[PDB]
């Protein structure tokens, strides 16, 4: 069984940008998911915070509620938040980075992320698709 | 109606410094941005935290509450959190930042806002009247 | 009285731009100027000089001419006249710094201002309105 | 029709390392890829090359070949060949980077990738299945 | 009395590496503080939070709570949360750093600390032992 | 017609080096620029100042006086002058801008020109023949 | 004599973009050079390559081909080889580095180039003209 | 048994300053060090020299002399001398590196120390009483 | 004979602070390096100016007045002037840097000086005496 | 049996400069190392080639041709081809990078190699014996 | 009196260089220094070593020779020695810096002084002459 | 005959490591060194300071003992001892860089030297045998 989390201001997916972010809202997101996962034999659950403590004790607790992995959107978080980086190498799980956008063909700062380096990969740029991807390794592993 | 949010340590206006930040206390900052907004005919609310969830939820949420505006003075987090710049991107509303002291003259790294980029304008090195100033563009726009 | 002292190509407003400044010209502003200075008790004179010595000169001597602020647009050389900034501190009056555009919106150089620090506070990305916020603060003051 | 390209030193897998890289080689990552390719719809070919020029020459053709998108593993350029940067824009098809190995988990000089821009997206750490994801976003599109 | 309060991922010791942090959990930690505060003639109440608005309350507060000084390991917000410093900034308690490894000895980031300039002094690299040095040095002061 | 301007120390061409500058006087390259016009049917005024204010004010009101174009040695002003880059961007004609020397082949901070993306073009290492090739360019545009 | 070296990506001038490279060709940008250097009373021949060891083998070869100077045109390795620099140092003919877009009004890597130190001069952002502007100094010359 | 080290200028503690230093002077160190010692089951001698070479020899040999662990304070030989820091790694006993000063609230160089990485452990800020706990970490060692 | 120039805000010498300038007056200036000149065999003629082109046609011109060496203090332009470099690179006098206050003790980008390179040498630090020695300099040579 | 590579340019030795490369030939520089070689009981073939995808096959596959051991000088590729510092880790033989000039006494881009990182050694400085100190070195091991 | 000191290297003075340093030896430096001395009314000792902690000590245990002030010309311990600045600090006498060559004309790494910001002020530049003008300073003061 | 000069720490060979610097004492490559140069028609004497001092004088005064070339391994001197590099310009002897690890395959810092640039060549990497190389090319010169 596999949690995918999700950090801040990815709750307003659908109403930011156009051509940006696309037209798919979270809710829409989670029921994409859910489907992916269970064509493919993957239970999952699917979570969204703003707080960064919040999604820390989320990857912190994952092993514990017998998750065995997590797959992390932590929205502009990524570039930053070492604490978070620091939760996801202290607890056993393997940890999927995904996110939406290409990180590279936007503003200088997002193309740095602190939680990369401790996460098995990255899947970047693919819209909701990228969440599909990080789920069929998942699988096969 | 305007949302006038306050992000860490501005609780405690008073007490830090003399030189620094002043005298007022951000009881007195709110009751005086509620005289400023009713004499020009708008109407304020004004909230303060030290979490950056917190903040962010506030500026997300905002124009579903009714608002058309907010003035913004993130505390050090104008300093670091790409999470403040993305929700203020994500939302509808103008968002004009503001700061009681001037950040120029202090250390380095206050020199750099990271949210300014996504707001109508910026005022700073005014004190109280930073938010002051800051209510006259809102009702003439 | 105040003394409103423009830099560099503010000359050449309404022409220079839709979008990034206006279509309000030097002459309009500074008629706006006159008229938010007068309902409400401040005198103002504008000048507009596109040298940094005529701009420092205007600085240095606005005290002996009874002036008892300075609000100041050095248009380009905010970036680089330390000569300046050399030239507010050297005199003993308060001086507001002033931009019609977000400064941090735009090219990464013009995020730098050399002349902020010996001013007051400074006020940008409000049109002609960044004028009169100086202004509102200076009449309290 | 899609065309998987690789850079330079990749001929030389299995060899090269235990812990980094892993035991398939370029001929069983190319039997891999060409299984991935059926079971779900699409026709491959694979290429690799030690010449930066040879890698600049087979994506700009590629579209005059009948392929429809490039699957791209530049070896060691990723981080220098501003050439490839070029000729991955000067031609229509979507381009997906692909890595073997997680990038921000090595070397500083790896954490760069110039040719990311350009691309659709990126995914990377996953081993030779970096590649099959790479497969099931371009199915899908 | 003293404050003793640890920011996030400080719950997971014990399970996070061997000869990065050692065994000791963060439950026998705050037992040893209590004994070597006991011997010595000081009260202690340990405390531990992975949300920095919680780590910011509490440094704000423990003046209030009649504490006389805080002994603060802020985990990987020392690396990054310049709100906290100005919470350290803002309340009158002496304020000790500790940190259970040798910051020096770890990865670059983790070698420049936003908080220290604010503190008396930071202890480092003796792992529990430096919750000692930090409780002596605040016995004899 | 086009105008033709020069700024600071240009007027001591002659006298300043043997191998950077070699010997023709502004005097003689006005001359040679006069002639370059006529033979092609461009009409030219040439002129220099050692004044940043001066040269911004000429490339303000080339427009207005009839002027179709401006070839442009800013002097040492290019390496720092943000003031010229707005006035070049604050005009519609067309900006050329030109040296005598090639800037890469100096002081390392001769490298960077400021007023350099506001041109159409720049040439640079041909001694007088940089302003004929300006020319040149402008006759057929 | 003059040899035209042309690097990487240039083969694909016409469908590269619109406003940044225009509509010109390949073929018909050595057309135009052909004639130009024809009523120039100079011989001309004209070479693209997408291989840097190619482009390094042309500069080094053609004093011995007979052939006064060099027009070239690196592409993007004007940003990065350091090779090509030491091509172009490593033989006696005078070399016109030329590119058809201003460097300096894109990509900050653009504005570096690593060949120029060693080249006669630059021409750049005149599109298809700055080719023209080259011949007519080495004409003169 | 323990060897205390002591780097440039510590010999003119008391004169040099009151707020920085504080009044204690070398000699009256010394004496609260053996005091420290004593109680406490450590014999200790106490050394200091101004010169890097005289530092580096005596921790080289403080193993063959019989010592047990280096109490190491290096003055501002901290921020440079990786000499004194390959010395630190050529010899088997552990240091532990002390300071007067808390390094992060002065001038920038003074927070990188060049020794640090190799030493058990940091303790800074705490006047005189950095020996001490330095002293009851060894202890208990 | 020897000219002294004096750049921007040195007419404000006198009210500007009282321990970063002190006291004397750019009128006592003048007489006391009158003064010292004459005991010494040297006339002297002293300028100040607020415009940079100012102070570059002064330098320019120097030798054609008769002049032997210039003393030059240019205010804030040492830090940023490369158009006043070029002015004292173009003339054959020898010139002398002087300032009043020690550069290296003030803010970061008072410590870099554009204009030294070129200068036989600079004298910094010494209030009026700046000037007295590097006259005393001038004298001998 | 050892193999010496060499890179871009260095088949023009002779020409190139008196001062900083000398006069002797490629040619010449074979035929040396063919007898220092011999002298010592060394076999030795020695190859030059100006592209970076030959040098990186060459070092791929020495081994399976049966060479022990590569001596290697890139030429300018020593500086920017990280495809050249993958080929050297990806193959088991020992390198040794070898140049004649002394890299830290010219340009500063010199002073870096990314490839010397994966060689057992690096001499520079000695002319053509630098060759010969490598093959010393690889005969005794 | 004064003493005046000098670091590595200065006891060669005369055989180093003949357009850098001069040939004037450290001897006739000496016999200079106190005949400048002696005409005014200033008694000099001169002392010079290659050691820092010679150096140090010697700056340290000035004032306690009588010694009334320090002119210090610390060689190439200027760029990186911060013990010499502690030293300077630590002591009361006031402290004039001086250099032989201008160190604005050479290397990058010489334009950097360590102990600058300590000194009452600079003089470089001027040969011998340079402790000239520090004596003169001295005596009036 | 030659001198070779040894910096800190390198006394402590045998003890120090074994996979960065091996089993070798120094006492043992002095042997080494002997036998290298007597086989090859060389004096040599060998010689180990602790103290930055001792061996900038060791390298100043050794062409007056009549040696006529240095061998110099400064240890960790090699970067940050300016006052090294002085020493060996100031005196006429070629000088080689030997060190017995790559430098460039260990900490950053190590990889710079400020050395090497007034040395005939540098070679590292060889332990032991650097010497050797070193010798042999200076019985060649």
């Amino acid at each position: 069984m596999v949690l995918i989390l999700n950090g801040p201001n990815l709750n307003l997916l659908g109403r930011r940008e156009p051509e940006v972010y696309g037209r798919t809202t979270l809710e829409e997101l989670e029921a994409l998911c859910e489907a992916w996962g269970a064509e493919l034999g993957l239970g999952v659950v699917f979570r969204q915070t703003n707080y960064e403590g919040q999604l820390i004790e989320w990857v912190q607790q994952a092993h514990q509620e017998g998750f065995l992995a997590i797959v992390l959107n932590p929205g502009a978080l990524t570039h930053y938040s070492y604490a978070l980086l620091d939760a996801i190498r202290a607890q056993p799980l393997p940890v999927v980075e995904v996110h939406l956008t290409n990180l590279h063909a936007r503003e200088e700062f997002r193309r740095h992320s602190v939680t990369a380096p401790a996460c098995r990969g990255i899947v970047s740029g693919f819209g909701p698709l990228s969440y599909k991807l990080a789920l069929v390794y998942l699988a096969e592993t």
